[PDB]
């Protein structure tokens, strides 16, 4: 079998992308954002307080006739950005694009944390994580694409985000036609649960390229490209009047500067990220001063190749035995 969605930014800045989901029978359709950075797939609900939805899209099991409660079953989770969401567990019928998994956890909020009440578009997450991470308890669940893995053709998922414009997510197949020359393929940790991956280095626009190791997760659901001190530090000085701003919480530049491109290494290959990708507008409503796209990683805790420059490629989740990570110009 296979799957393909269309995957749509949430707003004119490309702070995220949904992808519609059908859940339950008849189908609900909710739009969720599709996050290989963790691996549960949350839902608002029903069952959310009623003061922590705003404009969601709701699933309701009891008008599925598929849904079951998985008895006992609970879930809590906290991501990098602060937010937070709970509550119990249903089991029913999920499909993505044309696939469909049976029996695939579907977590329903209780609780969410204001950042996402405060979001009216995003109905939920479908982690595409290891399964390792998933937060059910006291029995792990597994995310769909691990439900789905035996099933599809081939045991992949790929990830083409548009800059200020729809993608797509597909399942089980690679389009060839989707990219331009050779993907090239690199090694996956799965130790900490995530798609980490070795960079093999960077360029600042037409700079010469610099050989150095980074090690970082490829995460479709965090916005912003986060690196270490020293190399966003080497981009932003090649902006006039660029700055790290304590009080803003990262760098910001004029919003009258034309940025440079940058550029990352995928073994031998080269992904460059269009200096128009790393500008997140003004700080402020009607503010002259920008909020990068490339910011410092430190006190994080480990880098993260997210929105920024994922969508400058064409990426293949490969869930083989041994997973790896392509990468493709397009």
């Amino acid at each position: 079998s296979t799957g393909s969605a269309t995957t749509t930014p949430i707003d004119s800045l490309d702070d995220a992308y949904i992808t519609p989901v059908q859940i339950g029978t008849p189908a609900q359709t909710l739009n969720l954002d599709f996050d290989t950075g963790s691996s549960d797939l949350w839902v608002f609900s029903s069952e959310t307080t009623a003061s922590e939805v705003d404009g969601q899209t709701i699933y309701t099991p009891s008008k599925s006739t598929t849904a079951k409660l998985l008895s006992g079953a609970t879930w809590s989770i906290s991501y990098g950005d602060g937010s937070s969401s709970s509550g119990d567990v249903y089991t029913d019928t999920v499909s993505v694009g044309g696939l469909t998994v049976t029996g695939q956890a579907v977590e329903s909020a209780k609780k969410v944390s204001s950042s996402f009440t405060e979001d009216s578009t995003i109905d939920g997450l479908l982690g595409l994580a290891f399964s390792t991470l998933n937060t059910v308890s006291p029995t792990q669940q597994k995310t769909f694409f691990d439900n789905a893995k035996a099933s599809l053709d081939s045991p992949v998922f790929t990830a083409d985000l548009g800059y200020h414009a729809p993608g797509t997510y597909n399942f089980g197949f690679i389009d060839t036609t989707a990219y331009t020359g050779s993907i090239t393929y690199t090694a996956v940790s799965t130790k900490q649960g995530f798609w980490e991956w070795t960079s093999t280095g960077y360029a600042v626009g037409s700079g010469t390229f610099k050989s150095t190791s980074i090690d970082g997760i490829a995460d479709t659901g965090t916005t912003l490209l986060y690196l270490p001190a020293t190399v966003v530090s080497a981009y932003w000085a090649q902006v006039s009047g660029a700055k790290s701003s304590s009080s803003v919480g990262g760098y910001v530049f004029p919003c009258s500067a034309t940025l440079p491109s940058f550029t990352f290494g995928v073994g031998s290959a080269r992904i460059v990220i269009p200096g128009d990708y790393i500008d997140f507008g003004p700080i402020s409503t009607g503010s002259s001063s920008c909020f990068g796209g490339i910011q410092s990683s430190a006190g994080i805790g480990i880098n993260i190749f997210g929105d920024v420059a994922l969508k400058a490629a064409f990426v293949v989740f490969n869930g083989a035995t041994t997973p790896t990570l392509g990468f493709a110009s397009k």
